[PDB]
């Protein structure tokens, strides 16, 4: 549910910041940082 995905959006972002650091995820991150709840 939304709760898990809140953490998902956070942990995947950690993956991004360390390893998945392609500029294309930053798109999704710009959408992720925002309170999309």
């Amino acid at each position: 549910v939304v709760v898990i995905l809140s953490i998902v959006g956070t942990v995947l972002s950690d993956i991004i910041q360390k390893y998945f650091f392609s500029p294309t995820l930053f798109r999704v991150i710009r959408l992720a940082r925002i309170g999309r709840i």
